[PDB]
């Protein structure tokens, strides 16, 4: 175990300021917040816990309340002696998830500075791909130590116990263990992440900085219309049931919209082929291909979109406005995906359906409060033009340097012919062909995309790679790399990690590579948001203008301008987005406004 031995309880000022003291005069210190809740914004603080050095740490309990506890320092007391403390900047802290931290001090009044050290995040740099970078999970892979899960103090299911009701001795053992452990933990990762100049800058230069501004848009979260919200779900019911009726209209009987079972029975057995289709997917939709001529799968495509759409927000959203503010706040993960980009969820944000009507009525409910507006900052294209950059390609370049359409360009070069003469059907051409070198598309995975048989595809390909060499050599002296030393980087030196790179296995090793063409392009897009991000931030702090960084969405940042401040607002978020970031990628922010996120965007 880790018994009541090990850390001090804090239940007198004297030992608090003895041990403020120490922690004053440490290089560096661990510290974590204990709170009654996960959600950030209306969690009270319960207690706090510090490491000064590996064996030393120490639980302070403010705000336990259950049956009888004792006599504590109370909270505002333990914030107002600490405050000075939290606030230096030069004071350095450690902390696994510092941005829950930073966002529960902020609930009383207190700015944390010193935000240096994210053990999560020191991992993540280290190796995005390692496996999960939660407090259980390092403890153990770097120290072989298994800390105390907090289940094991506070128990499982709707009967789990808060914080605050955790006996002091308890909450102490766990508090301080974590605090200990991220210590340790950073002393063992922060030497690591110096051993390569790369990482160290994302980490140091990009992770870090933005750990306060995620804290800061997801406190500040994003206004929701529950009313449009529910228009919105009270009309897809009567779209579902209506278009069930056309679907049976088209038929016979009554059948429910599942395939491999009601489906089959119908379509093919009313002339078709075969083979159904897959909800694997984005490459065979046998639905969608009838539709262009049969209409039931056309019908079929649709319900199943709408339905999924309105349980997913239609009918969650409202439900996920927090009492407290009235407002959503997004939960923004900065240490998961493979690549290094911002992911989120409570709302995902990013499945909201982007062209399509439905997705568009979803940003509609994203609203601005009385006298702002919604501004939309999105980086056009801005992994095309970073593999413009990593391929050296002056074509594409100078596509993009003469602002012409990247995909009309394409096509104007792959099919030789007048930019102004390029078909809609050669521009949708040219563009599955950049789209699909980005995510690194086999040629037969082009045709299932593009309807046109194998070899044709490869047919383009080729003639894409005679008029736009670089690309080649890029994708070439990429997966070379891939295979020499293991991991490919972005820009800033992010590195993504192939483990099956030379896998000796098929699609597994084929997956690999895909992921060693993608990922440099894909993480340096994410780089430069992230960026863009801390850039924005840094003036938002600095200058207090009546604009508010509300999300955060693929490669589009969306804020809360004031109406009256809109145009000089829009002039410095584009030139801080566009300039302030990487200097060598041709870089475009597309700015845009309106009343609610789909009319910005
Ligand atoms: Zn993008
Ligand atoms: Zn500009």
């Amino acid at each position: 175990m880790i018994s009541y031995d090990n850390y001090v309880t804090i239940l007198d000022e004297e030992t608090l300021k003895a041990w403020i003291a120490k922690l004053e005069k440490a290089p560096v210190f661990a510290f974590d917040t204990e709170t009654d809740s996960l959600d950030n914004i209306s969690a009270n603080l319960v207690g706090l816990s510090f490491a000064i050095e590996p064996g030393v740490a120490a639980y302070i309990p403010v705000a336990h309340d259950y049956l009888d506890a004792p006599d504590q320092i109370s909270r505002e007391r333990a914030l107002e002696l600490l405050k000075p403390l939290l606030e230096d900047e030069k004071a350095l802290k450690v902390g696994q998830n510092l941005k829950y931290d930073r966002g529960i001090l902020a609930n009383y009044g207190i700015e944390l500075r010193g935000i240096a050290f994210d053990t999560m995040l020191e991992s993540y740099i280290l190796n995005s791909v390692a496996g999960r970078h939660d407090m259980d999970s390092l403890a153990e892979r770097w120290l072989k130590h298994k800390t105390i899960t907090f289940e094991e103090i506070a128990g499982k299911g709707k009967n789990q116990l808060t914080f605050n009701q955790i006996a002091l001795e308890e909450a102490g053992r766990y508090a301080a263990e974590d605090a200990d452990v991220t210590l340790q933990l950073h002393l063992k990762m922060w030497p690591d992440l110096q051993k390569h100049k790369g990482p160290l800058n994302v980490f140091e230069n990009i992770e870090m900085p933005l750990v306060p501004v995620l804290s800061r848009i997801e406190r500040n979260g994003v206004k929701i219309d529950p009313k449009v919200l529910h228009n919105h779900s009270e009309e897809l019911t009567l779209r579902l049931a209506e278009l069930e009726k056309k679907a049976h209209e088209i038929a016979g009987e009554e059948f429910n919209l599942s395939s491999t079972k009601q489906l089959q029975t119908i379509l093919f057995e009313k002339q078709g082929i075969k083979p159904l289709k897959k909800t694997p997917s984005t490459s065979e939709e046998v639905l969608e291909e009838l539709a262009l001529d049969y209409p039931l799968p056309k019908v079929i495509l649709e319900y199943r979109g709408l339905a999924k759409l309105k349980s997913t927000y239609t009918d969650k959203l409202p439900l996920m406005i927090n009492p407290k503010t009235g407002r959503v706040h997004t939960s923004y993960h900065q240490a998961v995906t493979a690549t290094g980009r911002l992911s989120s969820t409570d709302p995902n944000l990013q499945n909201i359906p982007v062209r399509n009507e439905e997705g568009r009525r979803i940003r509609q409910a994203f609203i601005a409060p009385e006298d702002y507006v919604i501004v939309s900052a999105d980086y056009s294209q801005i992994e095309l033009r970073i593999m413009a950059h990593l391929s050296r390609d002056k074509g594409l370049l100078t596509a993009f340097a003469e602002g012409k359409d990247i995909h009309r360009a394409t096509a104007a070069e792959v099919f030789g012919l007048p930019l102004e003469t390029v078909t809609s059907e050669q521009r949708r051409s040219a563009k599955a062909i950049n789209f699909g070198l980005i995510y690194g598309m086999s040629a037969f995975g082009l045709a299932r995309q593009l309807n046109i048989p194998r070899k044709e595809a490869q047919k383009y390909m080729d003639l894409y790679f005679e008029r736009y060499p670089g690309v080649l050599e890029y994708m070439e002296r990429t997966r070379a790399q891939a295979k020499e030393q293991g991991y490919v980087e972005t820009l800033d030196g992010r590195r993504l990690y192939l483990p099956d790179i030379k896998s000796s296995n098929g699609a597994r090793r084929a997956a690999a590579e895909r992921a060693a063409i993608n990922a440099p392009m894909q993480g340096t897009a994410a780089d430069i948001i992230k960026r863009a991000m801390i850039a924005v931030d840094a003036w938002l702090q600095a200058e207090q203008p009546r604009v508010r960084m509300i999300m955060q969405v693929h490669d589009e940042l969306v804020f809360e301008v004031h109406k009256d401040d809109v145009d000089a607002v829009a002039k410095q978020i584009h030139q801080l987005m566009e300039n302030c970031t990487r200097l060598d990628v041709p870089l475009l922010v597309e700015v845009g406004s309106g009343e609610n996120w789909d009319q910005a965007h």
